[PDB]
């Protein structure tokens, strides 16, 4: 037997459901998502941190001249001055008054701290979501996590399940993520040999260990101050340290739907976007027959009070004359009610308690028992509290909280807007005959 | 200066190309795709080897009976056979002639070489298309891998190239592929938890050092000879092994377009489908006036010998008399002929040779040397051979090879017709205006 149901994707709400066979015991179905994980394929681009201007001593010669050598480090600078007279502790270093050389390098590597202090830039596609559920069917339990593509199957006790795909293909993540300190930012990094001084990635890594290192930071060399032995350089400040003086808060604060950004591996969880289509298929041996099952007759539903609020503030009592006792099964199969329990321990006579959340004024909801469906009407009020901590546990509609006395109003302005009609239609047809009858 | 082009994806076929500035000298492109590398992303969700059925000695109770232990390996099956009568090499086991009883039990492993033996089921998706190019521009040359997602440079002399995205996204491999032996198959293989007895991943590991262990294989218990210590089982053949025997070659030698598959990285090799945009960013201190360069006038080509066959069968030569020597490039701005080289010296005067590749019959094709721009026409002959090992060197139009005879025959037969229906409605409208003359 192969049903199919569609659970919207909401983490901590359970989703009870029935399944019916024509002569046959029911058959309930319960399933409660404790974790929705959208995972995306990402893909190490580079890595970014501090930039340490680590550069060489300058090399001075007196009464000559020196030539430069690249040396090929990254954004490396060698230039040789002329004309220095440089000056130490002990005096003045060189004996020639003029034509002295210095030679300068600068270059840039990764600060000491980049291996705990760096952003890694990721590239996001074709997110794959998993799901945590318990599900119940027929009295079998079992708590895995499945995959919500439409393919993969989790089995147990005979009984197949195959959950999603998503409904929606909408994921928080752009094409272009950067993961820092343990937070995922949605930056629209430079790709991989094209940093700029001044903003993020202008130093790139392949990977934190690697021994390549793109550099671009404007590094330029300025001559030493007269009398002086060191190597003046002008560069434009870290980007990595300009990025995080304003990066506007992560997808943990800004993400829609509102999901959780967690690392390790990059995910959203809790995203309450979409509906997960569940296909079930249960071998014929569960369907029990009717007999084994209590039956159940002379029942009536009588709502002791409703309050339509987020939580399960309606209740109501069924007055039954069973014919056994043991678990029996209940549902509404109307969008219009919400049980919080999908059964219920039933004696040979006397009355249940079945708590339910609606979002209508006047419910009108037809209930399922273990084989009987019984009519339960009432009225609702409103909740005492404004605002509440926790989602809605139910579904509304369109016309759910008209309320009957709206409905008086429409059908009276309405319908009354036809009877007049109708009315005018009478008598012009009526004098239309009466005056074709005066003619002669 | 930002110069945008196309490619075709064929490797070993260089691609020249001149870029041409308002009043500096031309500037020549050569781009040859060495090797061109489209790998997809895969996912591991098992591996399959053959199985091995493992079971336990037989447990003998004499005068007495067993119970089954609770299974808590793969596919482990335990029956208590009851009448029994054990018979080892040392006489009978047991003194009692019935109320003996034999417990046995199997189960199912990987064999000893799954570590080597096994095929690895990927799911493949979002292939990534990377390259082996020489890129040449104003003899500054690099060989590099190029990303062909359009949006990753490549610097080198202060030049930027950007390449791709590939035109098609057409790729050999299925959403899901087994890999086997360094082999490559596009198989539609059961999901994790969903194998079948006899049939490939009838028992399937998540990863091969894996402990978990989805066995199936309809694992079934007999009862055991008289006078036997033995455990006879029942069980479809490995799934396995029947795969190997009637697999279908693998895409190595199906794939369409003519892909080479490799493994490790899964890729696809050399695929003849698709073009590849390039965008270069040239810096304007590369382009030279064209008073560097040396100028070009009064010349001719005259074709010496042309055959349309694959390779190079044209060959020509053009009378120059140049301002001076030196570097001068040359360029079929057309797709009417492809010339083998993009540069050639010029002397003060002289003849300079040039080989080409065309598919027509006359090409009238509009050679551009460095400075001067110089028609060339001709006639050209078939190739002898039928069959050549090399691909074709140029591009083909639909009326390249229409020749000059079917040309004359076409305008004559169409072009005469017209002829004749102007005669007609000339000699219409004249006597038309005849008879309307004629009214008196
Ligand atoms: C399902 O299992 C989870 C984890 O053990 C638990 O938090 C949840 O309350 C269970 N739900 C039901 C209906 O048993
Ligand atoms: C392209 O690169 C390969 C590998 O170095 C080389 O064999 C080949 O000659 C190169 N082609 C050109 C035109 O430079």
């Amino acid at each position: 037997y192969e049903h199919a149901t569609t659970m919207p994707s909401q983490a901590g709400i359970s989703y009870n459901t029935i399944v019916n066979r024509a002569g046959y015991a029911p058959l309930p179905i319960s399933i409660t998502p404790t974790k929705i994980k959208l995972i995306p394929t990402v893909n190490l681009e580079y890595v970014t941190c501090h930039y340490k201007t680590g550069m060489d001593s300058p090399a001075i010669k007196c009464c000559g001249s020196q030539e430069c050598t690249p040396t090929y480090r990254p954004d490396e600078q060698c230039k040789v001055f002329t004309g220095v007279y440089p000056f130490m502790w002990g005096g003045a270093y060189c004996f020639c008054d003029t034509e002295n050389t210095q030679v300068s390098k600068a270059y840039v590597m990764k600060s000491d701290d980049c291996l705990a202090d760096h952003a890694e830039a990721y590239k996001a596609h074709t997110a794959s979501v998993q799901a945590f559920l318990n599900i119940t069917v027929g009295e079998h339990s079992i708590v895995t996590t499945v995959y919500v593509n439409g393919e993969t199957p989790v089995n147990f006790n005979g009984v197949k399940i195959t959950a999603g795909p998503l409904s929606t293909a909408w994921t928080p993540f752009d094409r272009k993520i950067v993961q820092y300190a343990g937070e995922i930012y949605n930056y629209d990094f430079p790709e991989y040999g094209a940093g700029q001084p001044g903003a993020f990635g202008d130093i790139q890594s392949r990977t934190v260990s690697s021994s390549d290192l793109y550099a671009n930071t404007n590094l330029v060399l300025q001559r030493p101050k007269a009398g002086a032995i060191h190597v003046p350089y002008t560069q434009a400040p870290s980007g990595f340290e300009q990025w995080k003086k304003d990066k506007a808060p992560s997808l943990k604060f800004t993400a829609p739907f509102g999901c959780e950004i967690y690392t390790n591996p990059i995910r959203a969880e809790n995203c309450a976007v979409g509906s997960i289509p569940l296909a079930f298929d249960i071998p014929d041996a569960l369907f029990t027959r009717v007999s084994e099952t209590p039956t159940l007759s002379a029942a009536e539903c009588t709502l002791n009070e409703c309050v339509y609020s987020s939580d399960f503030g309606g209740i109501a009592t069924v007055k039954y004359s069973a014919s056994k006792s043991g678990k029996c099964a209940v549902h509404v199969p109307s969008g219009t009610a919400t049980l919080k329990e999908a059964a219920v321990e039933l004696t040979e006579q006397g009355s249940a308690t079945i708590h339910f959340s609606t979002a209508n004024i006047h419910p009108e909801f037809r209930l399922q028992i273990c084989t009987s469906y019984v009519t339960c009407k009432g009225d609702c009020h409103p909740p005492k509290d404004h605002i509440v901590t926790h989602p809605q546990y139910h579904a509304q509609t369109f016309t759910a909280a008209v309320s009957k006395t709206a409905w008086t109003w429409l059908t009276s302005l309405l319908g009354g807007s036809a009877v007049i009609i109708i009315i005018g239609l009478v008598l012009a047809t009526i004098v239309a005959m009466y005056v074709l009858t005066n003619q002669k």
